[PDB]
């Protein structure tokens, strides 16, 4: 059940052109890890309205259509939001579909203890659950398979979010992380044991060919922004180093030959991770 | 010296959802063949204004700046120029950028027979080739290494425009072909022998981590588009067949379980040309 975690710089969005191509960029950042079932996205800070804004937009493409409403006022980073492309993530079903798991957020509607939630799923009724939670809470649901037919909600039982994807297989979103620096990055991360292999990438690394990934449970591929990686770490007070390839296990450069003087960010994370996934899979 | 040729539909520009974004789309095609070394970009009619704008918008871009006034006279494809990414290529440089080779418009100044042609090849003072040349077309000069320093004008030859690329190993550009149908593609190949090597990308392809490809020459990757490859398929009268990876010596799905339900053709080229680029190397 490993982990796959990309970290990239909010910075990314003020090379933008116009404000609706900010935008457009953000949503390509989340498809492309979408694409390749990343777990997290890190959003840290190279120098700080580009990462909220670029975290923002993450959160609310993850986040399935009929529950956006309720988690998202209205907001000027979102003033664009019409003008993206859906993630068509397994979590992003219609109404008339039939599924195992349903995100959902728990109502506000009066229940005697013993009674359990009431949970919106998108569905046309709610769905009553087993355990009295928050009335407000973002909860995977997983639906009784037997039905009550005539009910006037159907059942189910909250169960952890990380079902879908290590028990039916299911790609079910990523979580996004704001980090404030480059050593950020990885002292914060969202596991006990760390990230046990990290990746970086720039041009100057080694070539990913030849590079062997060692056997690992959680991995995080970290990329730079229009100034590579060095920025963020000769900002970072806390790192002090003089090249980047000794904050991560390989430095990989993952375009032999680019026929382009720069690769920018979004094209570099479909190019880099389509060229360690063959290794991403083996090692874990 | 071998070659690697992409084909997409016009039609991917239909589904933009704003006229900023049609360009923008179409820039993004021609960096990715950019970033790959690609040397030929076929446009396909799948069922034809999308065709034309996606191929003049890949003629600019690939066209030295210095030399796009000259070549491209005001167009309405060409409204949304700016808010392009240039693709910083070999022959994309400055002025005060040395370089063995450079790409050239030969002007119209008087010359009498014997005494070459006059080229504008970006620099301060214009070239001087030594063939006689129609003047209007676009030519591949070489500079002289020792020039004379105080002549008012640069020395040069006028060589095959394949010389920078299997000479000195620069990337030099791609060309743009038009088919008028997916049969075209094939048929119309700008060489001799045809592709010897054609691989089609769609989800319902083999593994790529298990295709082996031959040794080539010249290799045609075939993307499809919103439709998939099924719709130029049964739109062209040519072809009658039911599955479309008969037509291709390969069928590969570059992305083992995606986590969205539909991989865009822009990302597509990049995951899928990342995925083939090691066995393309080493086939040829
Ligand atoms: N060939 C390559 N291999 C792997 N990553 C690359 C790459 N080219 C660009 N990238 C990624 O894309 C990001 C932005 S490109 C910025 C390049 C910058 N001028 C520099 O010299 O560092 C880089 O930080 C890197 O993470
Ligand atoms: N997993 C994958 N592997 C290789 N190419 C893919 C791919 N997913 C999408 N593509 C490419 O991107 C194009 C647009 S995606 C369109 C998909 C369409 N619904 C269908 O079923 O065919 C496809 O034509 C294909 O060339």
């Amino acid at each position: 059940p490993y982990t796959l975690s990309v970290a990239l710089p909010g910075s990314i969005l003020d090379n933008a052109q116009s404000p609706e191509l900010r935008t457009y960029l953000a949503g390509q950042i989340a498809r492309a890890c979408a694409i390749f079932c990343v777990d997290e996205i890190v959003v840290f800070d190279e120098e700080g309205q580009a990462c909220v804004q670029l975290a923002r937009i993450l959160q609310y493409l993850e986040c399935p259509q009929y529950l956006r409403k309720a988690f998202f006022p209205k907001h000027q980073d979102l003033q664009f939001a019409g003008l993206l492309n859906p993630l068509d993530s397994p979590h992003h079903m219609r109404q008339d579909e039939e599924s195992e798991f349903r995100e959902g957020i728990v109502v506000d509607r009066p229940t005697r203890p013993g009674h359990g939630s009431f949970v919106n799923c998108g569905m046309k009724k709610e769905v009553k659950i087993d355990k009295n939670l928050e009335p407000g809470l973002r909860v995977t649901v997983r639906l009784n398979q037997q039905q009550h037919p005539d009910c006037k909600t159907y059942h189910g039982k909250v169960v952890s979010s990380q079902d879908p994807r290590t028990k039916a297989g299911l790609y079910w979103g990523y979580t996004v992380r704001l980090a404030s620096c480059l050593s950020a990055v990885f002292a914060e991360a969202p596991f006990q044991d760390g990230y046990d292999l990290t990746i970086g990438t720039s041009e100057r690394g080694s070539d990913v060919a030849s590079a062997q990934l060692p056997n690992f449970r959680h991995a995080l591929v970290v990329f730079g922004g229009l100034q590579g990686l060095e920025a963020g770490a000769d900002a970072d007070p806390n790192l002090e180093v003089a090249e980047p390839s000794v904050l991560f296990d390989l430095y990989v450069n993952t375009c032999p030959g680019q026929g382009s003087r720069t690769i920018r960010t979004e094209e570099a994370i479909l190019i880099s991770l389509a060229a360690l996934q063959p290794g991403l899979i083996q090692a874990g």
